């Protein structure tokens, strides 16, 4: 029986634009595998380009909100989880808006000032390669003086559990700063992920001292070795990288534990604590060929499965197959796709 607004979140609300990627556009556009970077100049054609072409699924995204969205959906309880993101006064946002609404997510959006559309991202999904370019528009002008609105501020002060993704560094790293301090002050539960790769490169700063203020950090495999390569850890880099974050000290400099936890796709997940010695390891769903629609937001669903059972008292290893499952629900779907509640289990 959890409260209202236990759960908040603040990030991105973006709109993924899924298309089926002809292979040159991964040469043109210099994409990687299971990459993500933050659109260019260069890469601003991508966007009317894809347009052109047939089968595009529009469907609501960003990092934040499909975590935090997915734990009010696996709760069931109305008003559990409250999100704030800044969204653009197009169709696009509308969506997105009632999208949240739909699932009884409480949301304090932001709108940007016209014309600045609300973010978007393309998926380009091939047999090859998966990549994203993102456009956050509308996302970067979530400011501090929204979140410090009386109205808005109070959803952070009722929380107990917060989950702000790295994601959140590049559009308002002053509001997820307020709120990371505000949740070690009162000893709340601060969740946070490291998103991407180049977020440990070039904003190495942002991530340590989040870290300081988080108790639980994801990550994946290729973040993990982004990170640890950047703070000089070249011999056993997955492991040694969990084992850096969990030791980490907190702002304060008092004695906490940290859990950590890195995925490693089809492999099993690695995972630890700031007291824990070892690093133990935990075996995933397997998946035929056939099976796997669509991974994308596989991380994001994880996140949500974890939180949403940690939080309500059970057991790590049971809130890590609560995990596995949200993130095997997301994979035998298309795009952030959250169905009927029933057919979850
Ligand atoms: N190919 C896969 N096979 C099984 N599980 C997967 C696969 N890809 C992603 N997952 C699940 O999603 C989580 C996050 O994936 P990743 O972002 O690739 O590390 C994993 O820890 C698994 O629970
Ligand atoms: N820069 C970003 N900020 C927030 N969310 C993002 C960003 N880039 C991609 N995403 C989201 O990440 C999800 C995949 O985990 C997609 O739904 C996509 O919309
Ligand atoms: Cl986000």
């Amino acid at each position: 029986d959890l409260s209202e607004g236990y759960v908040f979140g603040m990030g991105n609300p973006l709109l993924d634009i899924i298309v089926d990627a002809d292979d040159f556009m991964y040469r043109k556009y210099n994409l990687k595998k299971d990459n993500i970077v933050l659109a260019e100049e260069k890469h601003m054609t991508i966007y009317d380009e894809i347009q052109k072409k047939k089968k595009l699924n529009y469907i609501a995204g960003g990092a934040t909100l499909n975590t935090v969205k997915m734990i009010q959906w696996i709760i069931q309880k109305p008003f559990v989880c409250s999100y704030v993101g800044c969204i653009g006064a197009d169709i696009q946002g509308k969506y997105i808006k009632n999208d949240c609404s739909a699932l009884d997510l409480v949301t304090e959006f932001q709108i940007a000032e016209e014309p600045l559309m609300t973010g978007k991202v393309a998926v380009l999904v091939s047999e090859k390669l998966r990549s994203m370019v993102t456009y956050l528009g509308a996302a970067c002008d979530l400011s501090l003086a929204h979140i410090e609105q009386p109205h808005v501020w109070s959803l952070v002060e009722k929380a107990q559990v917060y989950y702000i993704a790295g994601f959140v560094i590049n559009t308002c790293y002053e509001g997820m700063l307020k709120i990371a301090k505000h949740s070690l002050e009162n000893e709340k539960l601060f969740c946070f992920n490291l998103s991407a790769p180049f977020l440990s490169q070039f904003n190495t700063k942002e991530v340590d001292e989040m870290i300081s203020y988080s108790n639980i950090v994801f990550g994946n495999e290729s973040e993990a070795e982004a990170y640890g390569e950047v703070h000089g850890l070249l011999e056993d880099t997955v492991h040694a990288t969990a084992r850096y974050i969990a030791d980490l000290p907190f702002a304060d400099g008092k004695k906490r534990k940290r859990l950590v936890i890195i995925t490693r796709g089809k492999n099993p997940l690695l995972y630890t604590d700031s007291s824990d010695s070892e690093i133990h390891q935990f075996m995933v769903e397997q998946f035929k060929d056939d099976q796997i629609i669509d991974t994308n937001g596989a991380g994001d669903a994880f996140a949500a499965g974890f939180i949403a059972d940690y939080i309500r008292g059970k057991p790590m290893i049971t809130s890590l197959h609560a995990a596995v499952k949200a993130a095997a629900y997301i994979i035998c779907r298309s795009g952030f796709s959250l169905g009927s509640r029933d057919s979850y289990s």
